């Protein structure tokens, strides 16, 4: 049904490819998830995230097309969105502003609003599922992979599992209790605090202490770096990163607040160069740590340094002729010979009076010193035509050829000289003889020999 | 004093590298300590190997010819070998027998005796230090790298250490018994043993097992490998690896034994594959388990297969030029003007009777057609001496070129035709008029245009 074509992404139990649907001619991107790596339960929860990908209809978020199970894998089919992660894209920008974080934010809480009426919680919101639609300029943000999204019923919490990534869990689920829609706001808040400043509200080595840290809500806003962030983008963080999910703004309370439905009164228009350079350190970190490693060492030094031997310049060694002959497309033969039989092919052509041919072996801009021209030089093949139709369509005719002479001046240019003697008989012969020197100048054309320029004397 | 170029091979504590005495205009390997990484004490004892090395004079034995100290390195200069570890050329080789290990071993002992002679003890003999003297068919075997070599008095055993590789170790050290001259004729005996069937006689994952056998002498001689080996080599092998140095074979009782010097009637003449083979796992085991420089690492394969194949990029046609802009000159050149110049170069060259430019500007086998010739063909410049001598050498004459046209053939190949028409006058002038129709053809040379062949009428 389909034909897989470069990978665009990974996890550890899945990558993604760019793939074509054969009868479509319509492109998409294939979640290739290997089920034999997975646990009964997790692959069972496979039709749980086909059902709610397929229930998901909204312009921020990426849609399912298809879903196809073979004896070791199962392809879940969306659409290709192709401007890669908003968070790479951020740090190649001329210009970030809080303004610029600001339609992000709303873009991903415009899609988390959408699951939230359709009863759907994501629960493992990251940058890593923020994807730009195109390479176009202001493509919009869409929300990709929901492997571990859950269903819920109404308003209802409840203990779904221990699930999500450790910088954006929130408090309930690490404290073990029934949850609902606000973990996708707590962690739209992590989010929101990397887009500002990049670098987590929530970090550190010992995963127990980040955990301790992140049930306290323990995240600040420090000099020198927050002293320029407005108090409406503060106020909105708090909002969302407040510990008692009860307590916490919901999706569509984050939409009408005024650091997003006020952004052009509100939010601040000034570039932050520092958040762009940490969050590029924050983007390398993200793609080293994983499950599998492509670099045999870990700890590399990024930037690098010139080595010796990078650039050689070595002297003029003297040296003897080295004329360059190219490589021989076709059977090994002489060149001059065969001069020989374009030219004799062209004798030919002008005794049997065979126009046709001898206009395939001229130029069409062909130039011509003759008597029959009375000094002037003709261009074309016109003027020989009166002689092609009128003498030569015809009583017994000999030509002989003496002393022949062939300059080669390169693969595609050659020039021959000789003498023609021509034995005929004039009315009632009465057998006679006239000698010419002629002079043809060879040109290959497109693999094809031509004649460019001819001279004729005493004929 | 000496120019580094390519490095040949490594330790933990030093790599060496071809180099050049810069003077001299010989080459050598610099053995490269960097003394930093050092104990104070192994930095010390550079003095001892610098001692031993100097003293060493054998065809088998590389020796030093400069030792020199620099604020974190110390240089140990030494006759430059070129045909690799020994190992490594046994398993590229056509044939490989018994009678052809014993030559190797043969080689190392004689190198060991002059050793043992000199009062040197190698200590970590083993295949790293096994070099070839060059790439020529038969090469000398020859000793490489002494910096665990110790200086002994006389027959006199002491504890100089544990020193010393695993592998290689004789049960004296690892008794922590005073050693001498004997801990070298057991490295041989596993070294003859390793040559004879590709694997040690003594190898254990965990190294305090290892080291029980090696104390317990507990190697042994397994079929099917084994059988084919002679009685004779084996005997060899037990005299070696005697648990009681006092009961070990010298260096020169070895060269004695049969095996060795009756090597014609006694060692067998048969190929051992096997032990080609095992020896390229054994020569493979040993370049993974230790170097300093990063070194990459194989992936294991995966069951079944994989599709996939070589990749060509697509497009409209076979070939690309550019976008789709209207058929017409792109860019203008000037080579048409080019031929003008060297044309006028020409005109004015036989204008003022200078045959040295002439003949400049003309092929040495240059082509003519004139009415001078009388409807020949002339070859040469001869021909047209006459005329630069004579005539030529002078009244006002004025010169026109008209309807000039101009055939590009290639880069290196053109062609022009011209109305030439001279003024002149005659005797007692009565001015008069002549015309003439010309073609010239030309062709570059190793950057320079030169006439092959022109035609005149009517002059």
């Amino acid at each position: 049904m389909y034909q897989l074509f470069e990978e665009l992404g990974k996890g550890a139990f899945s990558v993604v490819r760019r793939c074509v649907k054969v009868l479509a001619g319509q492109e998409y991107a294939a979640k290739i998830i290997n089920t034999k790596k997975l646990s009964a339960r997790d692959h069972q929860k496979l039709e749980r995230e086909a059902r709610i990908c397929r229930l998901l209809k909204h312009p921020n978020i990426v849609r399912l097309h298809d879903s196809i199970s073979e004896e070791g894998h199962h392809y879940l089919i969306f659409d290709l969105v192709t401007g890669g992660e908003l968070f790479e894209d951020i740090v190649a920008r001329e210009y970030y502003s809080e303004a610029d974080a600001s339609h992000c934010i709303q873009q991903i809480l415009e899609a988390v609003l959408h699951c939230h009426q359709m009863g759907v919680v994501h629960r493992d919101l990251k940058p890593e599922n923020l994807l730009l639609a195109s390479k176009l300029k202001g493509a919009a943000v869409k929300l990709a992979d929901f492997g571990l999204a859950i269903e819920v019923e109404g308003e209802q919490q409840a203990w779904f599992g221990f699930a999500g990534t450790p910088g954006y869990l929130s408090p309930e689920v690490l404290r073990k209790d029934p949850y609902g829609k606000p973990v996708d706001l707590w962690a739209c808040g992590v989010i929101l605090y990397i887009l500002l400043v990049g670098y987590p509200p929530f970090w550190d080595e010992d995963q127990h202490r980040l955990y301790q840290q992140i049930k306290a809500g323990a995240y600040d806003f420090p000099s020198p770096e927050w002293d320029t962030v407005t108090p409406e983008a503060k106020d909105l963080i708090n909002k969302m990163l407040t510990i008692n999910p009860s307590k916490r703004i919901t999706a569509a309370e984050a939409l009408k607040h005024p650091w997003i439905s006020h952004r052009s009164t509100v939010a601040s228009c000034m570039h932050r160069q520092e958040t762009v350079d940490c969050l590029k350190k924050f983007n390398a970190r993200r793609k080293l740590k994983g499950a599998i490693l492509t670099t045999m060492l870990a700890t590399r030094n990024f930037s690098g340094g010139k080595s010796g031997g990078n650039k050689k310049s070595d002297g003029v060694k003297e040296s003897s002729e080295s004329t360059n002959t190219t490589i021989e497309d076709e059977d090994t033969k002489v060149r001059k010979q065969e001069i020989i039989k374009v030219t004799e092919q062209l004798i030919e052509a002008i005794s049997n009076g065979d126009f046709e041919s001898y206009t395939k072996m001229c130029d069409p801009g062909m130039t011509a010193f003759e008597p029959e021209a009375l000094g002037n030089l003709v261009e074309g093949l016109d003027f020989h035509r009166f002689y092609f139709e009128n003498l030569w369509s015809s009583k017994p005719v000999h030509t002989t050829i003496l002393n022949p002479h062939i300059h080669l001046m390169g693969d595609e240019s050659a020039c021959i000289a000789y003498i023609r003697i021509t034995q005929y008989l004039d009315a009632g012969g009465i057998p006679r003889t006239a000698q010419s020197e002629e002079t043809r100048v060879w040109h290959r054309r497109d693999g094809k020999w031509q004649i460019v320029h001819f001279h004729r004397s005493g004929a």
